[PDB]
DNA sequence: CCTTGACAAAG
DNA sequence: CCTTTGTCAAG
């Protein structure tokens, strides 16, 4: 299950997305189609793989943020 | 898959941070050229080249061997 | 592998 | 009005 790590497609939609395999940032239909999902699905993903990253540690760090 | 992963692999650890960073896979947040040179103690613009160097293999891998593009294309 | 200085845009 | 970002050309 996991709150705050990203399974192997989660990271992999990143990376798609963001340009990470290629180079080149990808659309959600092009991703949906590598992964035989619908472009809602991708979307959906891969909003709920950034609130892994974000919440991850990242969100509950702004108080030891403010120190530095 | 790491198959997909080839040339992300064959990347600097440096180079690969600073695109995951600027990106925001590392915790969400898109980061400046400017925060990313704070990370790595340069300036902006040094990220900004080792930014492009980065892509450029990237694109020319995939000009070459075509892994996504004949799926896409 | 790196930094400067001048800009356009956007804020 | 002044500042931040991302770019470029040189070195």
């Amino acid at each position: 299950k996991a709150l705050s790590k990203l399974s192997e497609r989660e990271a992999m939609v990143l990376k798609m997305r963001k340009g990470l395999i290629d180079g080149r940032e990808h659309t959600l239909e092009e991703v949906g189609a590598y992964f035989g999902v619908t472009r809602e699905r991708i979307r959906q993903i891969e909003n709920k793989a950034l609130r892994k990253l974000k919440y991850h540690e990242s969100r509950t760090r702004k108080l030891r943020d403010f120190l530095e």
